[PDB]
């Protein structure tokens, strides 16, 4: 249902661990949506762009959503990324999606291989139809900034349940002043977007590694020494494009391998140091798992290019 | 041979036509290169930005250079596209494009899913050794400007050819200073790139349309009347993001049937008119093939998703 | 578990039907699986021999044992077909099965490709690890008869549930006088199998039609009249080699639509009419749907190459 | 042309290699089809079942065939297995074949997934328009024997080429008396076929091994004693289901590395002690490679289930 998808307030964008080999990590994957689920967050991204969806084979993809489903599905929304720059990968992905029991659909706009405002409309329309949608506005990322317009034109479809806004807090203005349910998609945004411009809630990155502080942070009421407290560790996270901040993190807090598929590659030595001293600033029981954070040698690291 | 390459000057970056159904369709393709070859039409990108590459997969694609190799290998230069932002599908669509006798690869750099300097050197460094290699930087489509630092490193690879360049003639000086070769990647920009800031030529969209009078631009000398003669269609071309111009022009001129792969959807009816006065303007004989240009009817045009 | 699949006494071979595209028709799909669940099936293989497992991308197949296991797992044993002439996509099908929730796999042995009895005992052992496993016999097919020494090496792994066996009551015995579960996969013969062989139950086509009078066969005691009875059914069914009449018959019955994949084909419209007489002789409420049955017309079935 | 394929004696089934990791051994593919070529065979089938095609991916078949086309073609007829137990495979890796440049298609009747013989003809119809066609009865593998009046039906279409005939010179004998072109397909019945049951030539596993020796007994008349002597290698070779000899053999010659996918394991320590004998007695000088046959050791031979 889409009111279901309408009413969630903490969605993860949920990280793909690996196995050295490349292959996913099912084990540590299922232990991070676990935490999640603990912690009180509501809806995971499958395969999102923290999820490296683009890094995937669609039957690791498909399989990644299904297992989510199977496993998770009573007690979490699962949204499968299963947007493209191609409408037919799109259209193929989404109908899967859905056939293997995934809640709802996040549909980026054509990104490199840009297309016009209709033809926008006409990709949109094709998957629109099939069920609880989240259009995936990443301008940054895509090349192309999906305006309001386009927006309200396939909004017409009941299936729309709102947008993933990542071009800032004026947007969302826009849309939540208009009858549009949105999601911020920037960590270092989303209190206020929540709290002063009518955002129902995040889609987060942080939230992978401290859920518990995000879902204060969305749930009780505004808290600007929470939001300034957590920001440090925001920051951190986005010196480099996102997931690769992500991925160093959440090995050197033990939950994942430090396996990465290329063309992503780990945070320096020194910065590394630095969020060893981001975790003791903001206390380890606040971070997922038990175990003592690490620096983590170089020489730790795999890097996999064929897999 | 890397000499080879780095002696092209114009290299078209081809269309690929489509049958009613979505698949390719090899006989309007076979002569749009052979329209290539006759007007002098030096190497060919096949499957890149222009050519749809982003809609196909790779069995289709492998099969479209092997195809082009096997027929006109002897007589025009073939390079596949075969970039990517994951670094597997890079890896392995670049080696069996080698494999199936291509002559260089086009890499951009991991476009909507980012990565960092460091990363973008392993990324780039997994295929260089592979093979003669035409490194592709357009920030507009990618969100990312691949700095001259970047494209410094990799050269101490022999197997750089040199770089498709499309932030402006001054980034391309920039480079062509400091012994690195430019093909431009903007029509409108090409003549001033290869007479005024040292580019050795272009990799052309527009020269799918009048292939003769884009060599006279850059093989006879300074030119401004010619140069401000395509301008218009060149204008024409890019009011919507490349390919939807010219796969709508090449429909009118009646040298590809009228069929889209969705995203893409074709220009308006106004821009139509607007480009059966461009063709008189110029003169019909400049442009691919003998058919009376039409406007064609809105219902005329075949938009295929799933395929 | 593995005494859970090795319990199970009705299971069908359930059909895959087709949208006039030949696409899957889940709406078919679901209605065929829950008539299963009425009538006491215990559990369905999803894409075997009967369910064309053959004509399906792995991207489809695995799509289908998801939503078998979102939709009816709960109710119902979901055995997803995963095996292969080549271990990798075994291997990789088995794992991806299991990890969206398949109960149990399906393994023939490589067929048309075949190899060594030590060939056999590396590949099952690949996919044995995996979870529970029913292994198929059927050299009428395969052109290799599995040895009971090859099941009985193979048999060490504690994950092995039974044999699905095709060649005769004779070999069931061998089997199941040897502490071997076994189901047998010939409906002319499954009768006296689970009563005089010690077969535990089987793996069905004829269930399909009419799964209350299969399961009245191997639930309520020895009965050659009951038997007598299906057996006009069942010859009719493998005139051709099956899926032929049983898709067919299904058609014939309304339940799915007349619509083939390619290699096959219906069967004739004398063998239609002779499918009315059975229907009529058997009594039409013993067999699956409600609307009357139909001869069909020649041009009614749809048969698909492309797709 | 149809005739030019129809003219061909002597065609290899070539062997595919691997590197250690599965990857194709293309340096060491390439290697033995020179050697085919220096010893005048006149044909290769690309990834047929000796070349195991069944453990191929489509892209890297593809792949392959596109490969000889382009580095051998003017050389040698490259005839691409592209037959398929499910015509929509069929009919696709048929097109994408022709395209890339091979010259002729060998298709198979439907193995495992049996069908009708009015099935038989529809599969069949759908690959003879795409270019020459040698049509392949092997129903040992198969476990269907296509009748002689299939064969005529399909014979209408001008592009068949011939037939692969497995089942015996008898059968060869009904097709050649009636205008029919046949390739044998065993080697222990090649030179009788040749001679006294009017084929026109082989395809041929041995001529992987021995190729002049395969030519000479072809090309050159009657020679009972150079059929006895090659006839202890060819009982060798199909001990086990081939390949696996002749992979075996390969590795032991030093020409390709011993390196296996499964489901295809190596011929046991005392079957190649034998091999060296067998090379011994015909003469090493007759067989591919210059080095030294090696027994070779358990240890040496690699086994790949993940690629
Ligand atoms: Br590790
Ligand atoms: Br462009
Ligand atoms: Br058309
Ligand atoms: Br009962
Ligand atoms: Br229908
Ligand atoms: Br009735
Ligand atoms: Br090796
Ligand atoms: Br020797
Ligand atoms: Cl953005
Ligand atoms: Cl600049
Ligand atoms: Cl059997
Ligand atoms: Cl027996
Ligand atoms: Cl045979």
């Amino acid at each position: 249902s889409v009111d279901d998808i309408k009413s969630l307030r903490l969605i993860t964008a949920i990280k793909t661990p690996y196995l050295p080999d490349g292959r996913f990590d099912l084990e540590a994957y299922d232990a991070l949506v676990n935490m999640q689920i603990v912690d009180g967050a509501e809806g995971v991204i499958v395969g999102g762009t923290t999820g490296e969806g683009q890094l995937m084979s669609w039957d690791e993809h498909i399989m990644l959503i299904g297992h989510t489903v199977n496993c998770f599905g009573g007690s979490i929304k699962v949204i499968g990324n299963t947007g493209s720059n191609s409408t037919r990968e799109a259209i193929h992905a989404t109908e899967q999606g859905f056939a293997v029991g995934m809640h709802a659909a996040l549909h980026i706009n054509p990104y490199y291989g840009k297309t016009s405002l209709e033809g926008l409309v006409s990709h949109f329309e094709s998957v629109l139809p099939m069920g609880p949608t989240v259009i995936y506005n990443v301008p940054s990322r895509t090349g192309q900034d999906i305006p309001p317009g386009v927006i309200h034109t396939v909004a017409q479809s009941a299936n729309l349940a709102g947008v993933k806004e990542c071009v800032g807090n004026d947007r969302i203005k826009q849309y939540t002043d208009n009858r549009i349910v949105v999601w911020s998609g920037n960590d270092d945004q989303c209190h206020d977007a929540k709290w002063d411009y009518g955002a129902t809630g995040v889609i987060s990155v942080t939230s992978n590694l401290i859920p518990g502080l995000m879902r204060q942070l969305l749930f009780k009421g505004k808290n600007p020494s929470l939001n300034a407290k957590i920001m440090p560790l925001v920051n951190w996270l986005f010196e480099e494009p996102n997931p690769i901040g992500l991925n160093t993190a959440l090995a050197q807090l033990g939950v994942v391998r430090p396996v990465f598929r290329l063309p992503y590659v780990p945070l320096p030595l020194a910065k590394r140091v630095e969020f060893v001293n981001i975790v003791k600033e903001i206390g380890r029981e606040n971070f997922v798992g038990e175990k003592d954070v690490k620096v983590l040698d170089d020489d730790d690291f795999i890097l996999v290019g064929r897999y």
